[PDB]
């Protein structure tokens, strides 16, 4: 594998979003993965609709703001044969009844595939794949503060992940504890936090926060 990846050099990821006080993370994650795999297969990049999600892929197991993952996510864009632009279907951060439209759909998947539990077997899919859905405990502190650096946290949990992300990439920087690399993570907590909206993780740190326990991507 490379040393070293960032998809949004190769126009695979949208912007930072904001999910708001809603509790929609794991519809952030899928649309970002999703958004990858679509630009994987047709060279362009279209914003989708995490509010579709919110809405409308409780059928598959989601449960609006309240949580959901992200591969209940990919299993309703497969069952429901399509997904909305965020252009078509805006995202209000507050549950609602289903108003998908296919018109307006963008994006389908064919199912998804979930990594081993391994950092490994996830530095592997993220080097040919693309950015990966991924959770995170994100319950500390440190997180909310989070600026710059290799985010590492002693207290963070391998098991027990509460927040779903995007890895876009890995790397690696000099750091006083020669602890050097990184995942290159998207958040959806807008711009303002974190690297630009971005957080570089702590990488081969035994699964550090539980970001290789739960990865996976969806079928495109
Ligand atoms: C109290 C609480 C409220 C909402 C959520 S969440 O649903 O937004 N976060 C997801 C993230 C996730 C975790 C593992 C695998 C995929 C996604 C969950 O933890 C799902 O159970 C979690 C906890
Ligand atoms: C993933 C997500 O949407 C979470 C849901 C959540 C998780 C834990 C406790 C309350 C709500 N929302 S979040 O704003 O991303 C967030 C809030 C609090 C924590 C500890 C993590 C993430």
């Amino acid at each position: 594998a490379p040393r070293s990846v960032d998809w949004r050099e190769k126009g695979y990821v949208t912007p930072v979003k904001n999910q708001g006080q809603c509790g929609s993370c794991w519809a952030f994650s899928a649309t970002g993965a999703l958004e990858g795999q679509m630009f994987r297969k047709t060279g362009r990049l279209i914003s989708l609709s995490e509010q579709n999600l919110v809405d409308c892929s409780g059928p598959q197991g989601n449960e609006g703001c309240n949580g959901g993952l992200m591969d209940y996510a990919f299993q309703y864009v497969q069952d429901n044969g399509g997904l909305d632009s965020e252009e078509s279907y805006p995202y209000e951060a507050t549950e609602e009844s289903c108003k998908y439209n296919p018109k307006y759909s963008v994006a389908n998947d064919a199912g998804f595939v979930d990594i081993p539990k391994q950092e490994k077997a996830l530095m592997k899919a993220v080097a040919t794949v693309g950015p990966i859905s991924v959770a995170i405990d994100a319950g500390h502190e440190s997180f909310l503060f989070y600026k710059e650096g290799i985010y590492f946290e002693p207290d963070c949990s391998s098991e027990d992940m509460d927040h779903g992300v995007l890895v876009v990439g890995y790397g690696f920087e000099s750091t006083e504890s020669d602890n050097n690399k990184y995942w290159l993570v998207k958040n959806s907590w807008g711009e303002e936090w974190g690297m630009g909206g971005y957080v570089k993780m702590a990488k081969d740190r035994r699964n550090h926060c539980g970001i290789a326990s739960a990865a996976s991507y969806p079928t495109v």
